[PDB]
């Protein structure tokens, strides 16, 4: 018995979050929807974000405003470009809505909260954008561009848990910890996407970061600087790896299996991607990504109990203490953070 409403909902999550989709509609039915309708208003967020056809006139009122949308009956919107990728889902968002409204008032606030706080973020940027530069030059500026796009996410699934008591409520008092799930997550991608992300002229590394390497990021890419694109990555990924204790920290706290797998899942997914960049030149000339049969092995790991994951962890960390190289301005600070990742799952475990 699903309404269309909900197979909407359900279509429209296959479309956006592709092979995501999976694993969100295995959740418990407590928060099955929940989690579906968070992901689908954020998704509608990211598609008037991103549609550089939308004037800031018209586009930073709805990124704030969004939260207020989510309680009018119908609402939809056709004013994205005709190619937008996921335009039809604002179009037909009042699949959206009825499903927003269905859920359980606990839930409409923690959704609307996040909608609120990160669309207006999103509108803060996007106005930055227009008026100045909005490069990332601080790693500071950088954890606060991750913590909007993706430490909020993690800010809501942990309070959807928390609500549903899949999560000890102590998650709440410590966020860093979500902070750490979304970080550890965005700026893999942020490292493993940085050609193609270039390449639409999108750039988030920090310059206190890659100015060290590069007199201007775009000589990250030419062949001659390989050799100082691989010492920048490498402390590109040195910052990712300090939050992965954190990380285990956080999955230690979920109490229900099918949340544990919907989180695990990414996280070790992340620590591949990571393992995967480090020290490879590929990196700035493509998308690289991790192989099939490695892939289909996390998702086994990832999918049983915390002992499981930490020991692919540990394994991940291994394979990045091992290609570090002491020709690596970076050497012994790699080593140190993959130290201290092995020795603590070697005391849980
Ligand atoms: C748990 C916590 C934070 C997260 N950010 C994206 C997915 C996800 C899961």
């Amino acid at each position: 018995n699903e309404t269309e409403t909900q197979k909407a909902c359900f279509k429209f999550l296959d479309l956006t979050s592709r092979s995501f989709s999976a694993v969100i509609k295995e959740l418990h039915p407590e928060l099955l929807l929940p989690v579906c309708v968070f992901y689908l208003v954020l998704r509608g967020l990211d598609t008037i974000e991103d549609d550089t056809s939308i004037p800031l006139k018209t586009k930073e009122p709805m990124l704030r405003e969004f939260k207020d949308y989510l309680e009018q009956d119908g609402w939809t919107f056709d004013g994205n470009r005709p190619e937008e990728k996921d335009r039809e889902l604002l179009v037909q968002f009042h699949n959206v809505i009825t499903e927003f409204k269905n859920m359980k008032p606990a839930y409409r606030e923690i959704v609307k909260d996040i909608t609120d706080k990160m669309g207006n973020g999103m509108a803060d940027y996007c106005r930055k954008a227009e008026f100045e530069d909005a490069s990332v030059k601080t790693i500071e500026e950088y954890d606060l561009y991750c913590y909007y796009v993706a430490g909020l996410v993690g800010e809501g699934l942990t309070r959807l848990f928390v609500e549903a008591e899949f999560g000890n409520p102590a998650l709440l008092s410590r966020p860093r910890l979500h902070k750490s799930m979304g970080l550890f997550l965005q700026k893999t991608n942020i490292i493993r996407d940085v050609r193609e992300d270039h390449d639409d002229d999108r750039h988030f590394w920090p310059k206190e970061i890659w100015s060290k390497y590069v007199t201007e990021f775009e000589d990250l890419f030419k062949p001659e600087n390989r050799e100082t694109a691989l010492n920048c990555g490498s402390e590109m990924v040195l910052n990712a790896l300090e939050h992965a204790e954190e990380c285990l920290f956080y999955l230690a706290g979920l109490r229900e299996q099918s949340v544990f797998n919907f989180c695990a899942i990414p996280q070790a997914m992340a620590i591949a991607t990571l393992e995967l960049c480090f020290r490879n030149p590929d990196m700035f000339d493509r998308n690289i990504k991790i192989t099939k049969g490695e892939a289909c092995q996390l998702m086994m790991e990832s999918t049983q109990n915390l002992h499981v994951l930490c020991d692919t962890f540990r394994r991940y960390a291994r394979r990045i203490h091992k290609k570090n190289t002491p020709k690596d301005p970076n050497f012994l600070k790699i080593s140190i953070v993959c130290g201290k990742i092995e020795k603590f799952i070697d005391t849980i475990f």
